[PDB]
């Protein structure tokens, strides 16, 4: 990753502004979960046995950029690399999921369509999450998904396209809060330096 040039390590949930972009780091407190912020966009986090975290750099609030980044995205069992954000008013989840590993987190859901955008397609998915962690504190929240079919680390994310086909699917978003490019994971090990540009 940035090497000697890695910040000081972060094991807690905690959120700031580093080198000019926003960051989130989130963990429920499982194993161990460690974040550094790296120069410019830069993050890394390594696992180990972890609970649940969603973790990296980005906007607060996000305002629906073209995003590109760069990197490496190394796990051994359950992870997901996305563009990930929240709106509020109405308070909903998203996810814009570029890989994922051993676990397809649009299970338990209808397809609602797909988008065709930055050289792939993407199945679009609504759920629900009950009683959860939110940006809000315990919420109950809508959850939107773009998933990847052709798996990727890097490229460009136009992420209006996403919004508009959600809002085609008939998705309601509320006021934008956060949007990060975010590495996340749940009862698995690894390790990841994304950058992002
Ligand atoms: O302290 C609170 C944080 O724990 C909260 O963090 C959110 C919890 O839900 C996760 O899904 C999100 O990724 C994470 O940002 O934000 C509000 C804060 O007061
Ligand atoms: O409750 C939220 C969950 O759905 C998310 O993906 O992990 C972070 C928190
Ligand atoms: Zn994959
Ligand atoms: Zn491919």
């Amino acid at each position: 990753g940035a090497g000697a040039g890695a910040g000081m390590e972060i094991t807690s949930s905690e959120t700031g502004t580093n080198n000019g972009y926003y960051y989130s780091f989130w963990t429920d407190g499982g194993g161990q979960v460690t974040y550094t912020n790296g120069p410019a966009g830069q993050y890394s986090v390594e696992w180990s046995n972890s609970g649940n975290f969603v973790a990296g750099k980005g906007w607060n609030p996000g305002s629906s950029q073209t995003i590109t980044y760069s990197g490496e995205w190394n796990p051994n069992g359950n992870s997901y690399l996305s563009v990930y954000g929240w709106t509020q008013n109405p308070l909903v989840e998203y996810y814009i999921v570029e890989s994922f590993s051993t676990y397809d987190p649009s299970t338990g859901a209808q397809e609602l369509g797909t988008v065709e955008t930055d050289d792939g397609t993407y199945k679009i998915y609504q759920t629900t999450r009950e009683n959860a962690p939110s940006i809000e504190g315990t919420a109950t929240f809508n959850q939107y998904w773009s998933v990847r079919t052709d798996h990727r680390v890097g490229g460009t994310v136009t992420t209006q396209n996403h919004f508009d086909a959600w809002k085609n699917a008939g998705l309601e978003m509320g006021t934008h809060n956060y949007m990060i490019v975010a590495t996340a994971g749940y009862q698995s090990s690894g390790s990841a330096s994304i950058t992002v540009q």
